[PDB]
């Protein structure tokens, strides 16, 4: 398969491709693994125990706490759990700032994220750069269709910590964080952007996602057949399930998929180093972290 775009199936090969004229547009697909080093737990991991200690709320079924209709009937369990799990700090990771550098260098077509933690926005990705496939806590909206007053995270955090159920100042309906609940569709933006972006992509950077939740995981099968796909993740992921266009890292037919196994921050640091960006990345992270630490 000598017509392949990567000269070798390694991080070095990906970096050479990125700095070549053939690689102009990068799509990042990111999940919980890019935020665990910021102290944000993987909410979909059973080890997080998201559905443990819910007996106190007397739910009809455990998932009711994340179901839109139940939430509109009984929002208190959700907000109590949100207080319990609310992060102590919102400091984006090296990986988030690596994506900001991609944006700065003119390479970022889009970041599709499964995360709700807002760290992409704090790191400087703008609305146009992002597809928050599972929604976000970055904004909240009044639930009444005729009103839809928007509230920022600071307002919602004050309500969560004072243990006052958030109500709209205009109409007194419940205000809900913009995360996708059970019984809700993924945002239209997810499908709209997918249909356009994957015609234009030169590289998929898949970071911190095990590609286990649909339809987000299917994004990898939307890339053109020639598009290299780099996985930076603690574990290999995205390969075909031996039971049930997956990643092929290791067969003799492999031609475009590369796995770098380790912490996402370390993989992004290694890639930045190959690209000559390590000092830029360090300076950016150190300045942004200093700024966050110095909020007065
Ligand atoms: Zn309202």
């Amino acid at each position: 398969h000598m017509e392949r775009l990567l000269d070798e199936l390694t991080l070095e090969g990906v970096a050479r491709y990125m700095q070549s004229e053939r690689c102009r547009r990068v799509i990042c697909l990111v999940g919980a693994g890019i935020s665990t080093s910021a102290g944000i737990p993987d909410f979909r991991s059973p080890s997080t125990g998201l559905y443990d200690n819910l007996e106190k709320y007397h739910l009809p079924y455990p998932e009711a706490i994340f179901e839109i209709s139940y939430f509109k009937k009984h929002p208190e369990p959700f907000f109590a759990l949100a207080k319990e799990l609310y992060p102590g700090q919102f400091k984006p990771t090296i990986c988030h700032y690596f994506m900001r550098l991609l944006k700065d260098k003119g390479l970022l077509l889009r970041c599709y994220t499964q995360n709700i933690d807002t760290l992409e926005r704090i790191a400087g990705l703008e609305q146009e750069d992002l597809v928050e496939a599972h929604g976000t806590f970055y904004t909240s909206h009044c639930v009444s269709a005729s009103c839809r007053h928007e509230y920022p995270l600071s307002w919602m955090k004050e309500k969560i910590f004072s243990e006052v159920t958030p109500k709209c100042e205009d109409c007194q309906s419940l205000v809900k964080p913009d995360i996708v609940f059970f019984g809700e569709s993924l945002p239209a933006r997810f499908f709209s952007c997918m249909q356009s972006d994957f015609l234009k992509v030169d590289l998929l950077l898949v970071m911190g996602t095990s590609l286990q939740v649909q339809p987000f995981a299917s994004l990898i099968s939307k890339a053109p057949l020639s598009t290299p796909r780099l996985l930076i993740n603690k574990e290999k992921a995205g390969q075909s399930d031996p039971f049930l266009g997956g990643m092929d890292f290791d067969s003799k037919k492999a031609y475009r998929d590369v796995a770098w196994l380790g912490e996402c921050d370390q993989g992004c640091l290694a890639l930045a180093e190959l690209l000559g960006w390590k000092k830029e990345l360090e300076d950016l992270v150190r300045r942004e972290h200093a700024s966050i630490d110095a909020q007065s």
